């Protein structure tokens, strides 16, 4: 996850379709840094839910 | 730590005085994901110790 996350150079982040790994990869965006205002989301549905 | 460590560019870092501090660091470089090859230290005295 870290080794992903650190090669990251978007400003926007588009999206899977899992809801309960949302909310865990919202947990881990927020324990690398990720979810303040360097990007913004796109939520299709099944996501959403 | 993760919002100063966010901005990193660098190939190299450069050393403070302390080392339980620099312990800790090295910890938290490893939950950042630092430590592996991208970066390389030079260490002074009193790190060392």
């Amino acid at each position: 996850i870290q080794n992903q996350l650190k090669k990251l150079q978007s400003p926007i982040i588009l999206l899977y379709c899992t809801k309960e790994e949302a909310t865990y990869i919202f947990e881990v965006a927020n324990s690398v840094g990720l979810t303040g205002y360097g990007y913004t989301w796109i939520v299709p549905s099944l996501v959403a839910g």
